[PDB]
Formats: C-alpha cells, sequence, structure tokens
C-alpha cells in the first residue's frame, strides 16, 4: 500500500518493459516476483511482495490510461512524462499481444 515516486515508477516500468518477453500467459506470479526482486536489488525500490508490485504496475497503467484520455492537443509534456508514456504504451502492447494469442488460437 506504498506510494512510488515518479522516479520509482519510471525505474519500475523500465524493468517491466526490459523483461516484457519473459512474461508467460497464466504465469504472472513468476514475472511480478522477478520484477519486484530486480527492482529492489538494482533500482533501490522498497521490498514489495509479488502482489504489491503487481498492484503498483496496475495503478501506473490505470493512471496512464487516464492521462491518455485527457490529453489535449497543444499540451506541454516533460521528458519524464514522455518516457513513462512510451514505457506504458509498450507494456500495454505486450499485454494486448498475449490477450490476442489466448483468444484467437
Amino acid at each position: 500500500r506504498t506510494h512510488l515516486s515518479l522516479e520509482e515508477k519510471i525505474k519500475l516500468m523500465r524493468l517491466v518493459v526490459r523483461h516484457k518477453h519473459e512474461l508467460v500467459d497464466r504465469k504472472t506470479s513468476e514475472f511480478y516476483a522477478k520484477i519486484a526482486r530486480i527492482g529492489y536489488e538494482d533500482e533501490g525500490l522498497a521490498i514489495h511482495t509479488e502482489s504489491a508490485c503487481r498492484n503498483q504496475i496496475i495503478s501506473i497503467m490505470r493512471v496512464y490510461e487516464q492521462r491518455l484520455a485527457h490529453r489535449q492537443p497543444g499540451m506541454k509534456t516533460t521528458p519524464e512524462e514522455d518516457e513513462l508514456d512510451q514505457l506504458c504504451d509498450e507494456w500495454k502492447a505486450r499485454l494486448s499481444e498475449l490477450q490476442q494469442y489466448r483468444e484467437k488460437f
């Protein structure tokens, strides 16, 4: 139930995207455990359980969708916002890929 800083959210999403091809459909536990471990060991995140790590990512993505939906033409963005948006877009695409695979075949 902790709150990540923007910096920590970017560090976490960098890891999620770097390791995105390691997520196996219906084996989420192993993936979010690994992300929590590497985030702690390398990026100085606090110790998170698997569930707490997964919830942080769910929350980042939920806020991302809000930001996307409320984006206005001509708005100013920061480089950190741009990076997080790009990382979230890439993670969303991975999740959608796995969904499509499960549904279609």
